[PDB]
C-alpha cells in the first residue's frame, strides 16, 4: 500500500485529462491525494517538509529549491511556457514605460515573477521603478476586482480573469524570445523515488501518454469535448478559454523528454538561478544542477 501526495497547479494543459481520469492512481495502484497549490513557492515548502512527494513547479521555484539543496529531482517536463502566462494590466497602461509608478502583483518567485523581472530588464526599466507586490493568484484576482492593483503577471485562471477587462502587455512566449524562457516541470523527492520507483515511472507514463495525442494533432485533440471539459474543470476556467490556454505552451514527445532531461534542463536551472541571484532573490547559486535532473523515469 502506497500513499502519495501530488501537488498540482492550475495550468490548462493536456495532461490534466490524465489527472481527471485518475490514470496515475489506476496504473500505479497507489492511493493518490491530489492537492491544489496556488504557486510553486508553497509547493517547495511542502516538498521540503515531506508533506508532498511529487510536485509541479515552475522553473523559477525549481531553481530556488535546488539552490537551497531541497532533495528533489526534475523527472519530467510539463510544458515549455508561452503566452499561457502573461502580464495583464489596466487598459490605460499602453506602453512599458507606463508601468513606472504602478502596482504590479506576482506570486513570489513564480515563473511570472521571474519573467516580470526579465521583461523589465529587457525594456530597460529598473524593478525599483515599479511597485512589485507579492500576492497569490486568488488574492490577485480579488485585488484586481477592487482596483487595488494596476496589473499582474499571472497564469490561469487569474490570467483569463484579468484579461476580460484588461490588456496584455507582454507574455512568456515573448519573454522567452528575449532570452528568459520559463518551463513547468514535475519533481519528486529522493526518498520517495528510492522506495517507489515504479510509482514514479507510472506518474511519468500517465503524463507523457496524455500529451502525445495533443502533440500529434492539436486541432483534433481540441475538438474532443471531454478533453475541453476536463481541463476547464481542473483549471477553473470557462470551456471557451481552454483552447487558447492549451495552445499557449508547447509540449514534449518522449524523445524530447529524454533529450531535454539530459543537459538542457540543467542549463536552464543554472541560468535561472543566476538571474535570480542577480535580481537579489537567492543568496547563493551553483554552476551545475545535475543532482536535480534525471531521465531515469522516462
Amino acid at each position: 500500500m502506497v500513499n502519495v501526495t501530488v501537488a498540482y497547479q492550475t495550468s490548462a494543459e493536456p495532461a490534466k485529462v490524465a489527472q481527471a481520469d485518475n490514470t496515475f492512481a489506476k496504473e500505479s495502484g497507489a492511493t493518490v491525494d491530489w492537492r491544489k497549490f496556488d504557486s510553486g513557492a508553497s509547493i517547495v515548502r511542502a516538498l521540503a517538509s515531506g508533506d508532498v512527494q511529487i510536485g509541479n513547479l515552475g522553473s523559477s521555484p525549481l531553481a530556488v529549491a535546488a539552490s537551497q539543496q531541497v532533495p528533489i529531482e526534475v523527472f519530467l517536463l510539463a510544458s515549455k511556457l508561452g503566452n499561457s502566462e502573461a502580464l495583464v494590466v489596466k487598459k490605460t497602461i499602453s506602453k512599458p514605460e507606463d508601468l513606472i509608478g504602478k502596482r504590479i502583483a506576482v506570486p513570489f518567485i513564480s515563473t511570472t515573477h521571474y519573467s516580470l523581472l526579465a521583461a523589465l530588464k529587457h525594456w530597460g526599466i529598473k524593478p525599483g521603478q515599479v511597485e512589485i507586490v507579492n500576492l497569490q493568484p486568488p488574492a490577485i484576482i480579488a485585488a484586481w476586482q477592487r482596483g487595488d492593483i494596476d496589473g499582474a503577471y499571472v497564469w490561469a485562471p487569474a490570467v483569463n480573469a484579468l484579461e476580460k477587462d484588461g490588456k496584455v502587455l507582454t507574455d512568456s512566449e515573448q519573454v522567452g524570445q528575449w532570452g528568459a524562457p520559463t518551463l513547468d516541470v514535475w519533481v519528486v523527492r529522493k526518498d520517495f523515488a528510492e522506495k517507489h520507483p515504479e510509482v514514479v515511472k507510472a506518474f511519468a507514463k500517465s503524463a507523457i501518454d496524455a500529451q502525445q495525442p495533443y502533440i500529434a494533432n492539436p486541432d483534433v485533440w481540441l475538438k474532443q469535448p471531454e478533453n475541453i471539459s476536463k481541463l476547464a474543470r481542473l483549471s477553473g476556467v470557462p470551456e471557451g478559454d481552454v483552447p487558447g490556454l492549451v495552445k499557449g505552451n508547447t509540449y514534449l514527445t518522449p524523445q524530447q523528454q529524454t533529450a531535454e532531461l539530459t543537459g538542457p534542463v540543467n542549463k536552464a536551472i543554472i541560468d535561472t538561478a543566476q538571474f535570480l541571484k542577480e535580481q537579489g532573490k537567492v543568496p547563493a547559486v551553483a554552476n551545475d544542477y545535475s543532482q536535480y535532473v534525471t531521465s531515469r523515469f522516462v
